């Protein structure tokens, strides 16, 4: 009513975070194994871009590339500094392979 398609899964690479317009919101996109997250695109500390960042699969964090705090790709809650205030988490279904993430 309506989600957003933003790609099929196996077009994401896996533990590659990229990023989408969801309907005007800039959210990054990251597979690891069959799951998908989602969470805002820019950092809470500074104006940064996550999705440029280095993902970590073992401990799903997203490290911003401006100053490496991390947010968990999970929740968006802020998991290093100096990240403290948590980014916006997003739904996401993954359906007939369709990866749908939920507007804000
Ligand atoms: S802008 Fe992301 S940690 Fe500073």
């Amino acid at each position: 009513s309506t989600p957003v398609r933003v790609a099929t899964l196996d077009q994401l690479k896996p533990g590659v975070p990229t990023a989408f317009d969801v309907d005007g919101d800039e959210v990054m996109v990251v597979r690891d194994g069959d799951s998908v997250y989602a969470i805002s695109n820019l950092c809470s500390h500074a104006e940064a871009y996550l999705d440029m960042g280095v993902f970590h699969a073992e401990s799903l964090e997203i490290e911003c590339p401006l100053h490496v705090g991390r947010f968990d790709v999970r929740t968006g809650a802020p998991t290093a500094l100096p990240c403290v205030l948590p980014v916006r988490a997003y739904d996401v279904v993954v359906d007939g392979t369709e990866i749908l993430v939920a507007p804000k």
